[PDB]
């Protein structure tokens, strides 16, 4: 299986000066929880922004960079390379990896942060036309998570 996991606000901002716009603890959970044991890919850019691998999960670095050969991360150099990733992958951003991808997945998991935020990066347009909605579950509110959210699982029709 090869999915997008992303979060993005009413207007579709994904983030901003290399970081999510939001704090929301509970998206991460998510994210957490869905891709334990997992695959995930993720640009040049993403990767920085972490600053290191996600434990409990294999790290995929897309980038032009021959130099790029960081501990507990595997490198690729093509969006072909992908697809010869062994399991469920995840492709996991940023903008230019969502755009890429987007065409390619077999599904989404998306968090839909409920606001509208300032943004310099976007996830693509997309019609409920072309994906029907497998799940969509509201997310709790509490003291550490204040932005309404609500989780989708897309599957393309
Ligand atoms: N809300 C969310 O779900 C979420 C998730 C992840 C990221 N983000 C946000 O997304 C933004 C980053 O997105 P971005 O588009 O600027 O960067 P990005 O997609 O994370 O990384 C872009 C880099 O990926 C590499 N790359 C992409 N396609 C490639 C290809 N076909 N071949 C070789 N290399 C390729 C290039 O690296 P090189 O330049 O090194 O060659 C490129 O500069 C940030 O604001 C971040 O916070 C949001
Ligand atoms: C601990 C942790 C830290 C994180 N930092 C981030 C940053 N994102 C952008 C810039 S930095 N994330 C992320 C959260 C994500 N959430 C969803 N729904 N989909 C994605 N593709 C996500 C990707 C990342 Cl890197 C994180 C996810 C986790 C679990």
């Amino acid at each position: 299986t090869l999915s997008i996991l992303v979060a993005h606000d009413l207007q579709r901002v994904i983030g901003f000066e290399n970081q999510l716009p939001w704090h929301l603890p509970n998206d991460l959970k998510h994210v957490k929880k869905l891709s334990t044991g997992h695959t995930l890919v993720m640009g040049r850019k993403t990767f920085e922004s972490i600053g290191k691998p996600l434990p409990n999960r294999r790290n995929v670095v897309l980038t032009s960079d021959t130099s790029f050969n960081v501990e507990g991360v595997d490198v690729i150099h093509s969006i072909e390379d992908i697809y010869q990733l062994p399991g469920h992958v995840f492709i996991f951003g940023g903008q230019t990896l969502f755009e890429e991808m987007i065409d390619k997945v077999d599904d989404m998991y998306i968090t839909v942060i409920e606001g509208k935020f300032r943004g310099d990066t976007f996830f693509p347009p997309y019609t409920f036309e072309d994906w029907e909605v497998a799940s969509s579950v509201e997310g709790k509110l509490d003291e550490k998570n204040t932005i309404p959210h609500t989780f989708l699982h897309l599957i393309r029709k």
